[PDB]
C-alpha cells in the first residue's frame, strides 16, 4: 500500500532476575535453552547432529526446528511445517493447531520423521519425511489413528511402531483425565499403521486407583535388551510428570518403574526462589559424551504465579547406569545453570546461535531474510512485509483487526522474559479511523492489548485498548503531534505492563497507566501458548477515542 | 441456481411426553425446551415478559410475553438490530451473557441489563416503553463482571447489582466472587461513581469455598430487602440461594436453610433427570402466588446435554420469611398443575409449543418464524422466500469452520429424541458448493451433511469438525434426478444422516455417529446443538 506504516527498528531486551543473580563462569550454561514459548520439546540425533523441536498451534510457520553438536549452542535452521501445504491454520483456534510433536531419525533407512498432531486442514495425525533436515521437509502424510502426541520408534530389527495417547474406548472411561497410551505396528514402505496391530499398553497411568490425568507424551527407548515407555503425566499443568515403564516387547505388558515420578516439581515449595513449574513432556538422546539428556517442558511463572512466556524448553543430564533413567536432580528446584558436556564452550547468542540469558536483540530490517524468530500468527509473514532497499519494515495493513479467527498483518516475536521491554520506531501517518499501528501485545484474538496511532476527526491519537473475551476496551488515550516518526515501547516487570511513547526519542510517555498482565497470561487467556509481541497493523480499526 | 430448501419437518420424540400425557389444567416443564438459558422474568399489569441468553445466535436475548405463565407468545428479541448486537466475530462462548428485564412502575419503563462480550459493549442496559414493538440501542454502563440486574425501589431509588470478581489479590480461591451492588442513576442512566459495595463475599458460607455466587436479584418484601443468586456454577454444582437485609446495600445474611433451589444433591440414576437447576428470577402470578423461572438441563443416557440449558418454572411459597420453592429440592416431575383457571393452549394461536410437536416450515410467508436463527450473522442477509414457497439460501463463500457469520438458517434442537428433514433443490456447480444439513455446537465441533459436485458427479458427503478439524466420515454418488430429502434424526446419544432420492426410502450415510461432539460436555461453551439449513461457496470436502 501507499502511505504503508514501516517499523524501522526493534528493540527487544531481556532483563531477568535470575541471571543477573547467576553469572556464567566458563563451562556453564543457562536452563532453559529455549526461553518462551517453545512446548512440547522432542529431539534425536543422526551421528553428531542433534536436532529438536517443538509445537506451535496457530503460529505460522510451526514446529521450529534447532540443530547443534553440543545441546548448549543452538541454531534455528526454520521450521518443520513451514508451507501452507503442510501448515493450514488460517482459521484456527489459538489453542488448535500443531500439537506436541516427535522427531526421530531412523538409522535403518536414514530417514528423519516428524510426527505430529495438527488439528486443522483435516490432517489429524500426519508425519512428514526429509533426509536433510537443512532442506525441509515432505508435505503431511496423513495417520490411520486418533488422539494425541505420536512419537515413532524403529527397532534394531528394523520394525516400526507408533505410539500415542488415546482415550480409552467408548463408555469405559472412569474419570476425567482418564487417558490410555495406544501402539501400533508402522509399515515403513506404506507410511501407515497396519490395521489390527493396535493394542493398549497403558491405561491410565503408573497408578491406576490414583486416577493418573492424561497418561500422554509417550516414546519407546532400547536399551539393553529392554523397552521403555517413558510418558507424561498428570497433565502440562500444576501436576506435570515423567512417568516410565518397562518391557521386554514393544508391544508390552509394561510395567512401572517402582520409583516413579522420575522427573517433576509438582511436590516442591510453592513459594521457592527462581521457581520452575509444570515440569514434563520429556524426550531422550544420547549425548555427545556418551551421557543422556532429557529435554523436557516446563514455565516460570511471576510473581502473581501466572505463565506469561508459555511453557519453554529445558534439559538435564540423564543417569542411565541402572534398569531405569534418572533426571539428574530432576526432583528438587531446578537450577538456573547447568555444567555444559565435557569440553564445550558456550557461545549461545554468538555466530547465528540462538541467545540465552539477559540479551539485547536489535533488529534493524536490513536483510529480507528477516530471522526466524519473526512470526506470523494464522497466517506466513511474507503476505504482509516488505523489506525497504534503505532498510525498515513496511507492513502492508490487512483489512482485519486483530480480534479476528484470520490472518492480521502483525509480525510477533514470542515474550522470552518475564522482566522485559520492546521498543519499535513507527513513520506512519494514518489517513481515516479505519487506519490503526503500533505495538500488540497477544495471547489470543479474545485476550490482547492494543497500543497504536490512529486518526479521527482532525487529530492524530495514540490509543491503549484492552481486549478480554473478545471485548474491546479502551483504555486510554492521547492526543500527538506527528512531526516525524513516534517510538513506540511496552515494558514488562513481571505482570507489571507499561506502553509508553516518545515522539521526542529519549522521554517516554506512559499511556493511562501501569496494566495488568493477566489477559497475557495462560492462567487467564486459557490455552497452550505465551504472550506474543507484534508490529501490527490493520485497516479495520475498531477503536474510537 | 442457490439451493432451495422447499420444506422442513421438526419432529420431537421424547418419552417423558408420551409417558405423562397432560390432563386439563396441567402444562409441561420446561416451559422453554431447547437452548434458552439464563431467564429472566418481569411483570406490567396482566402482562409478563420473559428473556434469556443468546451468547453468538442471531438475534440476541430471545423474549416472551405471556397473560398466565403457560402460553407464550415469541414477540422476538430484544437485541434485534446490528447496532444492539455486534457478534460478527465473537467466540460461540462470548456474545451476550445472562440478561435480566425489569419493569420500573415509577416511570413505566421497560429494562433489560446484560452483558455482551461483543463489540465493546461489556455491561449494558436498553430502555422500552412497549416491548412489543422494540428497544433502544445500548447504554454502556461503567462496571465489570456478569449478571447485572436492576432493582428499583418503593421510593424510586435504583440499584443495580452484578457478579464481580474480588479485589486484585483478595481471590481466595478458582471460582471466589462477589456480588456487588451499585446506586443507579435513573435520570442519565448511569451507575453512580462511589456507591459500589460488596455485599456477598463468596457466597452463603465462605468456609465451603462457594464458587460463582452469581446471577443476584434484589426483591422488597413486607420492609425487608432479599438478595437471590446463583451458587456452584451453572453446571453439575448449580442452586440457588436467599439472603435478607434490612436495607439495599446491606449487609445481607443468608437463610439458615440454604439452598432453595437444586438438584445437586439427587441420585445420579434417576429418571427423567434434570440437573444443573439454578438462576432463577421470581414474579407475581395471575394466581397472586409468586413463580420463579430458572435454568436446568436434561441430559441424554450418557449424561451428556445436547439441547443446552433450558427454561423452567416453579410455584413458590412466600408467606413466611424467605421465598420456598414448591419441591424444588427433590426430583423435578414433567407436569405442573397451571395457575387457576388457566388452560394449556401451548402451540396453538401462535403460542409457543411443547411437549412433542411437529413443526413443518413450507416457508410460504416472508415473516419467518422467530425460531429460525442465523449464528454471528442476521438471517435476512441469506434468506430469500420464494413467490410460490421456498427458502433460497445465497451461499456465502464461507466454510462452517470460519468465526464469520455463514449463510446458515439455524433452529435449536429441542428434544434429546428428535427428527429434523428437508427438501432440497439444488445442483452444485463445483467442488467448491455445499448446501445441506448441519448440526453445530460451534465452528470447531459440528457435523456437515451435504450435498457436493466433484468430477463429473454428485455426492452426499458426511464430515465430522472435532477441536476445528473436519473429517470425511462417509460418501455416497447420487444421481441427482429430482430434489433430495435430508434427515438428520437423534436418539440421545445416537445420531442418524440419512438421504432419500425416492422420498420414501431413506438411506443411512456410513453408521450412526456419536452425539459427543454436539454437547456441551465435550465441545465446551454455554449452548446447544443448532440444526441448520446450510449452504457454502467455500466447501472443503473433498470425495
Amino acid at each position: 500500500v501507499k502511505g504503508a506504516p514501516v517499523f524501522s527498528q526493534v528493540v527487544y531486551q531481556g532483563n531477568d532476575r535470575v541471571y543477573s543473580e547467576n553469572p556464567l563462569s566458563p563451562g556453564e550454561f543457562y536452563n532453559p535453552i529455549l526461553q518462551g514459548c517453545y512446548p512440547d520439546p522432542s529431539i534425536t540425533r543422526k551421528g553428531d547432529d542433534y536436532f529438536l523441536v517443538c509445537s506451535s498451534f496457530a503460529m505460522f510457520p510451526g514446529v521450529p526446528i534447532f540443530h547443534s553438536k553440543d545441546l548448549v549452542n543452538w541454531t534455528q535452521i526454520g521450521h518443520v511445517l513451514d508451507r501452507t501445504s503442510q501448515l493450514k491454520v488460517h482459521d484456527t483456534g489459538i489453542s488448535a493447531g500443531v500439537y506436541a510433536p516427535a522427531i526421530k531419525y531412523n538409522p535403518n533407512n536414514d530417514t528423519f520423521y516428524m510426527i505430529t498432531t495438527q488439528f486443522a486442514g483435516g490432517f489429524g495425525n500426519i508425519i512428514v519425511k526429509s533426509k536433510d533436515p537443512f532442506k525441509g521437509w515432505s508435505d503431511p502424510i496423513k495417520l490411520n489413528f486418533d488422539g494425541i502426541d505420536p512419537s515413532i520408534f524403529f527397532d534394531d530389527n528394523g520394525k516400526a511402531y507408533v505410539v500415542h495417547n488415546d482415550g480409552p474406548r467408548r463408555g469405559e472411561e472412569l474419570y476425567n483425565g482418564h487417558r490410555v497410551i495406544k501402539i501400533w505396528e508402522y509399515d515403513v514402505e506404506n507410511d501407515q499403521v497396519i490395521p489390527g496391530t493396535d493394542q493398549v499398553i497403558v491405561n491410565g497411568g503408573v497408578d491406576l486407583s490414583k486416577k493418573p490425568i492424561w497418561i500422554e507424551a509417550p516414546h519407546i527407548y532400547k536399551k539393553d535388551g529392554r523397552y521403555y515407555l517413558m510418558c507424561a503425566e498428570g497433565g502440562t499443568g500444576g501436576w506435570h510428570s515423567e512417568v516410565i515403564f518397562v518391557s521386554d516387547n514393544p508391544k508390552g505388558p509394561f510395567i512401572p518403574a517402582p520409583s516413579n515420578p522420575d522427573l517433576s516439581q509438582r511436590y516442591l515449595d510453592h513459594n521457592r526462589k527462581n521457581m520452575v513449574d509444570w515440569a514434563g513432556h520429556a524426550d531422550l538422546v544420547e549425548g555427545p559424551d556418551g551421557k543422556y539428556y532429557g529435554v523436557f517442558l516446563a514455565i516460570r511463572p511471576n510473581e502473581k504465579g501466572r505463565v506469561n512466556i508459555g511453557r519453554e524448553t529445558f534439559i538435564l543430564p540423564v543417569d542411565w547406569s541402572g534398569e531405569f533413567p534418572v533426571f539428574e536432580n530432576g526432583l528438587i528446584p531446578m537450577e538456573p545453570k547447568l555444567k555444559t558436556p565435557a569440553g564445550v564452550e558456550n557461545k549461545t547468542g554468538k555466530d547465528g546461535y540462538f541467545p540465552n540469558g539477559n540479551f539485547t536483540f536489535t533488529e534493524n530490517f536490513t536483510s529480507p531474510q528477516l530471522d526466524y524468530r519473526w512470526i506470523g500468527l494464522r497466517g506466513p509473514r511474507e503476505e504482509f512485509i516488505s523489506i525497504l532497499k534503505d532498510g525498515g519494515l513496511q507492513v502492508t495493513p490487512f483489512p482485519v483487526n486483530i480480534k479476528e479467527v484470520k490472518p492480521t498483518s502483525t509480525l510477533f516475536y514470542r515474550q522470552q522474559h518475564n522482566n522485559f521491554s520492546f521498543t519499535t520506531t513507527l513513520n506512519y501517518t494514518p489517513k481515516t479511523e479505519k487506519d490503526l499501528a503500533g505495538i500488540t501485545c497477544v495471547q489470543s484474538e479474545n485476550f490482547n492489548y492494543v497500543f497504536g496511532l490512529m486518526k479521527q476527526d482532525k487529530d492524530f491519537h495514540m490509543v491503549l485498548a484492552k481486549t478480554e473475551k473478545g471485548n474491546t476496551r479502551l483504555l486510554a488515550s492521547a492526543k500527538v503531534d506527528m512531526k516525524n516518526p513516534i517510538r513506540l515501547q511496552v515494558k514488562g516487570v513481571g505482570d507489571n505492563y507499561d506502553f509508553s511513547y516518545s515522539l521526542d526519542g529519549n522521554n517516554f510517555v506512559l499511556l493511562g497507566n501501569t496494566v495488568s498482565g493477566d489477559i497475557l497470561s495462560t492462567n487467564v487467556a486459557g490455552g497452550f501458548t505465551g504472550c506474543l509481541i507484534g508490529l501490527h497493523a490493520t485497516s479495520a480499526n475498531d477503536i474510537r477515542v
